[PDB]
């Protein structure tokens, strides 16, 4: 049994607009990571406007065989307080298609951990 | 100095129809190949109708510095003669965006060599 699964989204970066463009966008897949499978599942690169689509397949086994995907997001938007340009990890909800994830805007100058702590 | 590509199509398998579904569809450059760097631009899984779209970016160095992009194909089609399932290798065109490839129906029952032989 595999499932399947689509992102999509418009990447952002208020900091430095040019940064949306030519982004490199992995779905992995956290339980083929563990275990020790190739976890990645999609990976695209946005567009000039920041638009991305990336869809992917998994098939795990084992203990752990429900595929829980995320994204992965390398980037060189400068971040509003730091100029970070750090990875960013999106949880991506366990939802496979038919449904589609639409992410909406995707910021890359804010981080999860701002606002958590 | 990074170029990026689309491809697009629709997989066909005359000989096993539900054989276009979820299949694995890598988008590599083999320029990067030939310099030992990560050669993956992009990787999608087609949907339940056997389309797919995949879209990456390569930024190449050294004297082969012209991103050079295929399509792998790694699937379950039979072919219709012998019943293999061999990986499909497709040429892609060094045609970059805001230039799209739309490839249309590709079939998986049948191979290059067929033919040129």
């Amino acid at each position: 049994k595999t499932s399947c699964l689509m992102a999509t989204g418009v990447l952002k970066c208020p900091t430095d607009p040019e940064a949306v463009k030519k982004v490199h966008i992995d779905l992995w897949d956290a339980a083929a990571a563990a275990a020790e499978s190739d976890d990645l599942m999609g990976r695209t690169w946005s567009d000039r406007n920041g638009n991305f689509q990336v869809t992917g397949c998994a098939s795990d086994f084992g203990p752990i065989n429900t595929p829980d995907p995320y994204l992965y997001i390398q980037h060189n938007c400068p971040h509003r307080d730091s100029n970070a340009t750090n990875p960013i990890q999106i949880d991506v909800i366990p939802l496979f298609l038919p449904s589609i994830v639409r992410l909406g805007n995707v910021y890359l100058d804010r981080y999860l951990e701002d606002y958590h702590h």
